[PDB]
C-alpha cells in the first residue's frame, strides 16, 4: 500500500 495517513487524539 502507499499513502496510509492517520491523526489520533
Amino acid at each position: 500500500f502507499r499513502n496510509w495517513q492517520a491523526y489520533m487524539q
